[PDB]
RNA sequence: AGAAAUCCGUCUUUCAUUGACGGAACAGAGCAA
DNA sequence: GCCGCTTTCT
DNA sequence: GCTCTGTTGAAAGCGGC
């Protein structure tokens, strides 16, 4: 069909005092009129049946448990504002066998027995259903049938099956004139049965169009009058009679449709308690209004429902964790261990976390919420809006037309104003270009905005620039003509708001058609993070004659290979804001020098030097923020063991290292050194406060305290905890984005991962492309494969298994004890699970730099400070049999950058012999890139 | 219909009134250290 | 034709 | 910060301006 994704765009209102004051009338009115809602459809839940769940879940393909589905309606956890009939902990299960006639099985058992939040009761639905037949002053079972009619039309939402939107508002309240279903039924039977046995299955449409017309009598241009009497949005027989009588011919879905409608409108809607409940709500909520009634009980609904669900599924799971602790639970090995085979003792370990894990377990209560209002037709329209523009200046309002009731209880329209450059840049702004057109005017969607010049002046508040700059420049797209128009073909935008005026627009838009299982020319590709926080990319395409795969069944080429990379300018010089790891040693002397005089004059508490560290910490010459993290750390630890008077003279210098000349509030990139600084220096402030407070086991402290003792430090840390919060969100924005744009600019339409073995950086990641990519009609898959970092691309499972170490290229000098160790571990690691591969690479190792003796030796060696080969041995033979001092040499270290793979599968590999075998020095992290694009799970 | 407004953010010993750039969002409940 | 209302829709 | 269960309606006619 055709795929459609959703952008939004949020802002906060900004009404003049009159108009204010109604909108929060109007949200106040809502938001009493929902928990009235809540209040009542509990009860109405509660008074569901065995026989409406039978009804509602009988063509459902997955046998569904009716007692837990009653259960779960019947009894719910609730906050104290819906609490009506509080039960006991212990009567839960006597009076469910009481309501249901029979004994209650484990699930609902299970869901009984869990804990419930403290501030969340029990609540019994059903007795607050008979109080409410007496309220209402009706009988149990007339409302029982009001009840059954409205899960049967989809009203409500009753265990698996959805709920139609807010139509139960139309349906039982509503004021025109219904349908007349027996004509529809009558209609539908007649098809159904002059279809289902036929002499010949047409191949086209024609004769049963035909067919269909003869049974109603009607003729192609008055079907729609006769079968539906002009009411309603199009049926299935209506748009099929419409069709051209060429199609295909699709039998089954004919008659499934036709089954559907015949069980949806079996019974009509004839009521019993219609007016009661209709005046029941219009004295408790306000007089009739569709709108406002739908959108008390959306929320309503919607906040029973996703409980009664969740609720539901957590039963079955903790009986199937219920059920796994009385399996393991061999109760004399377990009384050991807690007071001596190999499995017993793993499946106790098992036994403790489970039982743990089922006696902590809470129920889910049900609570109103805290959502917003959604008004239809909201925003005024691009073309429809009324701009006050001036020559220099932009008219930036958006304006709402909203709908407010005032206290006479009158609804009249009202128009209110917002601000979004976002919204203003993509969709709002009036284009006039002659030719381009574009969904959404931003980058990624392929629009660029016209840099600015000095012919542009900018002078407005500073607080305003940036929003001021986007504006000029959306301005000079339109001086010089070139502001593209949308395409989108918007008739109509909605708007969410809430009770502190934050409005909330979407924008559905078709993304294109769907996709069709990989074809010949589609082009697919596959990222992964290595272990430090880096992405990498690689590229291929399903090609005619080319290498076969086993596991794709096609044949396939690699394209290119590269990292994921975010670049800013800065006069010029770039940087990659993802990886940026600061200046040079020699570029921050004085930053250093500085610290260097700080710490000079301290101790760390045993008694050390704390210069002694320092100057450890200089010795390998490292970037500015490796610098700044460590550096955190020394502070951190010069904190541990001082007095008040001397906390105060270093608090002068934890406030010079955050907040001047490289600190991480004013310097650090997006990279993992500069989120690890942040919270080095967190725990710097941290510390202090405990130091401070002199806390301890019995004496907590309060973040009051804290902020008592020193506000203007509690201050930085939560400025820290924001800068964080920031910082994580821009990279993983920033990251989706790289790989976007590296997709859009190759016609890659397909995308492979790691998702649904968990970073925060990768599950944010994988959730963001998984946002990202349908917007682009490109397909997103998730790989959970965990050998991705070893495996020989094109080779591996083709046809069998074949995985291979990851090598490291290390000059002849910089050959020590870290060199030594890995090797005679690999040599030794024989179970590791991907230690066979490290062997195998130590004595593929040692076979081509022809070492063999050095076996013998190392297989008892790399020891702490004896039984140790020297440790310029190996660096003098390597020479001997290179003839350099300073000359790569491969060695098989766990997590190296180099991988040895059969096939040029990475950009800029190069081909060498390596133990007599021809081989391509690929990048590591592209290979597992490769290797998950080339998974098929 | 009311001349105002950074929609939310990032980088840089460079902090910019022409510096370069990034983003579907929201609610409740549960969980994990 | 626009606006606000109704209804049904698989 | 994880997940879990949801929302942000679609499509037609009618009658009064």
């Amino acid at each position: 069909s055709m795929s459609s994704a959703i952008k939004s765009y949020k802002s906060v209102l900004r009404p003049n005092e009159r108009k204010n004051q109604l909108l929060k009338s109007t949200i106040q009115c809502l938001e009493d009129g929902s928990a009235f809602f809540f209040k009542m459809l509990q009860g109405l839940f509660g008074g569901i049946t065995p026989e409406i769940v039978r009804f509602s879940t009988e063509q459902e393909k997955q046998q569904q448990d009716i007692a837990l589905w009653c259960a779960v309606n019947w009894f719910r956890p609730v906050s104290q504002d819906s609490l009506t009939h509080t039960i006991a902990s212990d009567n839960l299960v006597e009076k469910f066998e009481e309501y249901y006639g029979g004994t209650a099985s484990d699930a609902i058992k299970q869901y009984f027995s869990a804990s419930i939040g403290e501030s969340y009761y029990w609540n019994d639905c059903r007795q607050q259903y008979y109080d409410l037949c007496r309220e209402l002053g009706v009988e149990v079972s007339d409302l029982t049938h009001d009840l059954e009619i409205l899960c049967r039309e989809k009203c409500l939402a009753v265990a698996t099956e959805s709920n139609q939107n807010n139509s139960i508002i139309s349906v039982l309240f509503g004021t025109g004139e219904k349908e007349d279903r027996s004509v529809k039924l009558r209609i539908t039977k007649k098809i159904l049965e002059a279809i289902s046995n036929l002499k010949e299955i047409p191949k086209n449409v024609a004769p049963i169009q035909e067919i269909i017309l003869n049974v109603a009598k009607a003729t192609k241009e008055t079907f729609r009058q006769v079968y539906a009497g002009n009411l309603g949005a199009p049926s299935t027989l209506e748009k099929f009679i419409a069709k051209d009588g060429q199609k295909e011919f699709d039998l089954k879905k004919l008659q499934t449709d036709l089954k559907k409608v015949i069980r949806g409108k079996s019974k009509e809607r004839d009521w019993c308690c219609q007016e009661e409940l209709r005046s029941y709500v219009e004295q408790n909520t306000i007089q009739y209004d569709l709108w406002a009634w739908g959108e008390m009980f959306n929320k309503a609904h919607t906040a029973l429902k996703i409980k009664s669900t969740r609720n539901y599924n957590f039963a079955k799971q903790r009986l199937e964790q219920f059920k796994e602790i009385q399996s393991l639970n061999n109760l004399l090995v377990v009384k050991k261990l807690n007071d001596c085979s190999a499995q017993d003792i793993l499946a106790a370990a098992k036994y403790n976390q489970q039982l743990d894990r089922y006696k902590s377990q809470k129920a889910n209560p049900s609570v109103l919420g805290n959502q917003g209002f959604t008004w239809t037709n909201a925003v005024i329209l691009p073309e429809k809006a009324q701009r006050n523009d001036r020559p220099n200046s932009l008219d930036l309002r958006i304006w709402l037309y909203l709908k407010l009731r005032h206290p006479d209880g009158r609804w009249k329209k009202h128009h209110i104003p917002f601000y979004d450059t976002r919204f203003f840049q993509e969709i709002y702004a009036a284009g006039n270009s002659p030719v381009d057109t574009c969904q959404f005017r931003t980058p990624r969607f392929g629009y660029h905005l016209p840099k600015l010049t000095d012919q542009t002046a900018i002078r407005v508040n500073k607080k305003h620039v940036k929003a001021a700059k986007t504006e000029a420049r959306i301005r000079l797209a339109i001086q010089q003509g070139t502001l593209p128009v949308s395409n989108l073909k918007i008739t109509e935008i909605s708007a969410t708001i809430n009770s502190k005026g934050q409005v909330r627009i979407p924008v559905k838009f078709d993304v294109g058609r769907q996709k069709g299982t990989l074809q010949i020319g589609d082009r697919f590709c596959g990222y992964d993070q290595n272990q430090t926080a880096s992405h990498a990319y690689s590229l291929w395409e399903v090609v005619k004659e080319g290498q076969y795969h086993k596991e794709l069944g096609c044949f396939v080429r690699f394209i290119s290979s590269g990292d994921i990379v975010s670049i800013t300018e800065n006069r010029g010089n770039q940087f990659d804001q993802l990886s940026y790891e600061g200046l040079a040693y020699p570029q921050y002397a004085d930053w250093r020098k500085k610290a260097s005089k700080f710490v000079s004059l301290w101790q760390i508490t045993v008694t050390v030097e704390a210069k002694e560290k320092f100057d450890a910490i200089c010795k390998y010459q490292p970037r500015l923020y490796k610098f700044n993290k460590e550096y955190a750390y020394l502070l951190r630890d010069i904190v541990r063991g001082k007095s008040l008077v001397e906390l105060q003279q270093i608090r002068q210098e934890i406030f010079r290292f955050i907040e001047q000349d490289c600190g991480v509030t004013r310097l650090g990139s997006l990279s993992l050194s500069t989120l690890e600084t942040v919270k080095a220096v967190k725990g710097i402030i941290y510390s202090y406060f405990s130091t401070a407070l002199n806390a301890s086991k019995n004496n907590p402290i309060s973040d009051e305290q804290r902020k008592e003792f020193d506000p203007e430090l509690f201050a930085l840390l939560e400025k820290l905890e924001l800068i964080r919060t920031r910082k994580k969100k821009q990279k993983v924005e920033r990251i989706a984005n790289s790989l976007i744009q590296t997709c859009l600019e190759n016609n890659i339409k397909f995308i492979r991962g790691a998702g649904d073995s968990m970073d925060w950086l990768a599950r944010g990641v994988f959730n963001k492309i998984r946002q990202l990519a349908p917007m682009h009609n490109i397909t997103l898959f998730g790989c959970g494969s965990l050998y991705t970092s070893h495996q020989d691309p094109l080779v591996h499972r083709n046809p069998d298994k074949a995985m291979k170490c990851r090598w490291a290229a290390i000059p002849v000098k910089d050959i020590g004890d870290w060199v030594l160790r890995k090797l005679s571990q690999n040599l030794r690691a024989k179970n590791i699970g991907t230690g066979e591969y490290y062997h195998q690479g130590v004595k593929e190792f040692l076979s081509h730099y022809e070492l063999q003796d050095l076996e013998e030796e190392l297989l008892k060696w790399r020891s702490d400070r004896k039984s140790n080969i020297p440790c310029w041995v190996l660096q003098n033979r390597l020479a001997e049999k290179l003839g350099n001092k300073e000359a790569v040499v491969y060695i098989p270290v766990r997590g190296g950058r180099i991988y040895f793979a059969t096939h040029k599968v990475a950009t800029g590999a190069v081909s060498i012999v390596f133990d007599q075998k021809q081989v391509w020095v690929c990048n590591a992290d592209h290979v597992a890139a490769a290797n998950i694009a080339l998974t098929v799970k």
